[PDB]
């Protein structure tokens, strides 16, 4: 098959200029498919913030990729950040050129995300802001969290691979 880490997918820093993902190689890395919009948030965003700087120390990153509502499936909504003035997001992350990241194109890399673990239903292919992927430090993902789970939830499962528990 395709796919052994998310590694194997370039990235693209928030000008869609290929971003260094494999730097993330050794400690696991979040990355969010976040709804970019103006003052709304559910929880992940003081969440990636806290997480990416509390735990890029050891390599951690959280990646958000600033969902392109412009494409009409994204998982934040739609029309949000086309009627309403909304920055691509942007924050303390490493903050990517918005994907698709959505059941139409998302991107090889997080097509390769939810194709390792779809949602937290039996099946989904992104449909909410944030929502993260708790990849590990090969660049696994093992988890994906909903906008709705704080640093703790995230950090819970995290932890185990940031300390590198292993097995």
């Amino acid at each position: 098959g395709m796919g052994s880490s998310i590694f194997d997918f370039e990235v693209l820093d928030a000008d869609h200029k290929p971003y260094n993902l494999v730097q993330h190689k050794g400690s696991p890395l979040l990355i969010y498919n976040v709804a970019s919009k103006c003052g709304y948030t559910k929880g992940g965003y003081e969440t990636a913030t806290t997480l990416y700087n509390k735990y890029k120390s050891q390599g951690f990153t959280v990646l958000a990729f600033p969902s392109n509502q412009f494409g009409g499936q994204e998982p934040g909504n739609e029309e949000e950040i086309k009627e309403f003035v909304c920055t691509k997001f942007k924050a303390e992350f490493p903050i990517m050129a918005k994907i698709n990241v959505n059941g139409e194109n998302a991107h090889p890399l997080y097509e390769y995300m939810k194709k390792t673990k779809p949602g937290i239903l039996a099946t989904k292919a992104i449909k909410w802001n944030f929502t993260s992927f708790l990849i590990d430090r090969d660049g696994v993902p093992v988890e994906r969290f909903s906008p709705g789970a704080s640093v703790k939830d995230i950090e819970e499962k995290l932890i185990p691979l940031l300390g590198s528990a292993r097995l």
